[PDB]
């Protein structure tokens, strides 16, 4: 059945289409640590022909303390965004938390990032829908899968109709999550087919790692519009996210098993396991 | 062991202090049905000699469209605040949702509020620490008592230590909210002691009510240092939050249990159960 | 609304009835530091008012190794609870593991438990069923409140309707319990009435203590027909239940409180908060 | 690294091997209903070339009510086993739950089933393991994946280390599972790497279906020694388990997809994601 599809340049993301990666890192640490991510990922998709998009946030709103590391701002970002598009010619997906900052970052990137914890949020939906961009919406932790047919008509309401869901887990308990495989269909069900992407570096998270493949293998096997991820050259000394975030030499031999996988599972015909 | 103590004017708000009424409505809708709310709240604190803040949201942040009703906004919210102040002299509580509103508020209010939702933004923590005013937390649905520790610190590193921390239960399976009465103590324990008091009525959520004063028995037999609860005199006809409101008439007869229940068990010995 | 009464010979055991106290240890360690604890609660609870029924189990057949301290077993652990009989003149309540246990064990005590895993086992149900001994039923703690209604109508058929329900906790997450304490009524609702009771030691499990008067005040703020504990006098060397263990010099002090918001609750007048 | 092996008869049951199969029917309704059923699978796993094992309950043990049908018990049971193994040469699988019924059953079939009910029960599981056969054990909806190494040792300390472990699910709030993609690789771990297979029938429980292919395709990614599933002609006419049955004309379709699946699983090179 007609799956939504939401374009991002010449890469168009669906569900019954070939995965997308919104690949990258957590913070913009440093113009330097940025071009080398940026530019293994490129390198990396490039040649294994999977559409791309280059994710790093500008601005750990949410940390620990008000003395935290939280990257290099709007403005300094902004800077470091605008190389790496002239430098590789990527699309870039970043995250918003504040109305204002919605069309400064539009002007930007190609993809603005709604952050789980402020989905429900209607003054940043609004600033974020008028902007005219593509939104990926990380689905709050706290709110079930069939409830996400909200947050779309929202951004309908808003003018904008180009909104990716992206699921990064659920509460399991205290200080745990646990992806909910069902979930996925859900989400698609109550949003007219909407493009549904799975967080898995995200998803990885207590209070990790050696679980990244087998998660996003499960994740994808499900048949997805596309795959979230984190990467980092050195997982244990990074700032901001810690584990879960995948060793940069990895990454080839873990997109080879994902894009196997979508190309496998993609390409089964339509099985009814209901009647 | 030495209970912090944060005071609102003449009522000083503790653990080991006879219980603080945060109740009010939860948005401003009329003048009308304002005044009312107020002056019955009033009466009956009054007469029971129950320490009183009348509570009331001024815009709905978080609805399910861009076109629900969210209130009377800010400058018209404030005016019905004034008022009540002028009318009945009572203290405030409401909560602010971006870090540009909280000293508008506080130049108004009491007690300043911080939603769940955005209990881990920095930027808002800071604006609404920066203002001096007595503020209460809630607790996110998704985080773990045991974490309100940091939330408490990043208020102090903004210069303010009058935090009162309030949950409102957590999260369930999909769609549904528990509350652990073991969580207070744990919460007490990682913030120094800070008052810990519970949103009954939040605390009631599904996707109700002939279970409030039950709820509210249980977290009161706890031993807390205060109750937030919201009623209204027509508890199915109300615009934002439905049920789980306490009906008006009901108010009395429902605050003379949680006293007597306070007294009985601020009036107990210490009891160690550990060894 | 007439609360259901189930009469365990000179006690009636009833919701709107002050409480009947399930108390004692986990295992029959030792024929000595049986008495010993039993003698404790009978002076106890005779000194206080509180109608009592001592528990300890006879085999533990849910452990961890097959070589693990089970207990006496069934024919020994009988002859103490005789002496217990003789001795103090109490009625005395020990869980079933097998259809074959039933009766034999009925012969000597007063109530028989149902354990929480083996609550949908039909064989042993009818068996402990045509017993026609008073029944004690451990809430599965994967099992809603909601469906206990089906396990009361599983013993009447069986001829039997002398069932207590008993709440010990319900799955947060992995390795963890919360109690819900607005399951307390709905299990009522559904089991038309039937006497409901919190198991507090066991509702404290993790993979503990200093909560136990805390979690135990709350379920009895909640107005039950009982409360269902374990002490030692020793909580750290014991063999089979660890902590969660009320230390039994505290079993007085402790009372006292359960007592106090028992009478106090119990005497509240209806209060209906949902109209 | 080294995966346990667990042979049953000609199939050799383990994680790095391609997957086995134990599908079947909920209950041994009919000689005739079973015949067919068994009939079909014999036919597809044959032509697909999936080892492959029937698995029929032959009484249920933990119904709603103690007149709902329950099987053919035991004795009939056995008969309809036998003739299965007769006029088809399969090997067979159903589950036991009591002590005294391990034997007499591992007489007839080729692995005996723990339920996750009775997990923790060690009479059962002695009696089970004393037998010799090789054993399926249902994690219990209520155990963590981590907690699984200890029923493997109860199996050893008996004498028995045939053991597969089998996931249906961890309980999700009320009424509600929800499948844990990483418990796999910790059963595994605990476990001494004993086969870990995947129950994709009972894990789709509410309180089903068109998500039954999603589901597996989810796990058999992760890379599993086994499926374990139940179908039948109708769906929604049976008796006893209710939908998540897979369609039987839909069993071809549905494991080409899984063979597929698994083939192409694992088939993949090593890959650590972790450094």
């Amino acid at each position: 059945m007609k799956q939504k599809v939401v374009s991002i340049g010449d890469i168009n993301v669906a569900n019954d289409l070939p995965f997308v990666l919104f690949g990258g890192m957590n913070v913009l640490e440093s113009r330097d640590l940025a071009m080398r991510i940026c530019e293994h990922y490129v390198t990396v998709t490039q040649k294994l022909g999977i559409p791309y998009v280059f994710k790093a946030s500008f601005d750990k709103a949410n940390r620990s303390s008000i003395h935290s590391y939280r990257g290099p701002g709007l403005e300094e970002g902004m800077k470091i965004f605008q190389e790496l598009k002239q430098t590789f010619g990527v699309k870039i997906i970043t995250d918003v938390h504040e109305p204002s900052q919605a069309q400064p970052v539009a002007d930007v990137v190609d993809v603005i990032q709604l952050p789980a914890f402020l989905a429900r949020q209607t003054d940043l939906v609004e600033a974020m829908a008028k902007t005219g961009a593509v939104i990926n919406v990380k689905k709050p932790q706290f709110v079930s899968p069939g409830q996400m047919g909200n947050i779309v008509d929202k951004f309908k309401e808003g003018g904008n109709e180009k909104v990716i869901l992206c699921d990064r887990g659920a509460n399991f308990g205290y200080d745990n999550l646990v992806v909910d495989m069902l979930g996925f269909s859900i989400m698609k069900k109550v949003s007219g087919n909407s493009p549904v992407i799975f967080d898995v570096t995200h998803a990885l998270q207590c209070r990790r790692r050696a679980q990244v493949a087998e998660l996003a293998r499960a994740g994808m096997a499900v048949g997805l519009a596309g795959l979230f991820i984190e990467a980092h050259p050195d997982p244990e000394h990074a700032k901001c996210d810690g584990p879960s975030a995948l060793p940069l030499a990895k990454l080839e031999p873990f997109l080879k098993q994902m894009k196997a996988i979508d190309d496998l599972v993609k390409g089964f015909e339509e099985l009814d396991t209901s009647k």
